[PDB]
């Protein structure tokens, strides 16, 4: 009856999010995906709790970008047409984006699948 978590490090990914370059990361307690813009001194611009994630999409290998794109719950007062809040990482690592976009993908899918 044993349990485990996860052990793989927080990556600190080089990301670009509404054109702007940041890091993308997870806050310590792995509750929160968090998007900060260069120098990375500030607060986070961009903060989804896991529990809010409904889904998680890469652009294919071979694509002109490495991008992961995250989609949220829908607002309290959204209309029901809307399409629902979507978040748009780009990986701009020069040799290392697809690698560090699996590992945010593949840590994300872990957790998101625990809860
Ligand atoms: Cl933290
Ligand atoms: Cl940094
Ligand atoms: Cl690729
Ligand atoms: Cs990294
Ligand atoms: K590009």
């Amino acid at each position: 009856n044993l349990y485990f978590q996860g052990a793989m490090s927080i990556p600190r990914s080089q990301t670009t999010y509404k054109k702007k370059e940041g890091i993308l990361t997870l806050t310590e307690d792995r509750k929160f995906l968090i998007w900060t813009p260069l120098p990375a001194t500030g607060p986070p611009t961009v903060s989804l709790a896991l529990d809010n994630i409904t889904n998680l999409q890469q652009t294919p290998p071979g694509s002109a970008k490495v991008i992961l794109k995250f989609t949220e719950r829908p607002r309290p007062n959204a209309e029901p047409g809307a399409p629902p809040p979507q978040y748009m990482f780009q990986f701009t690592h020069p040799t290392d984006a697809r690698a560090e976009a699996n590992a945010i993908r593949d840590l994300l899918s872990q957790l998101l699948a625990a809860a």
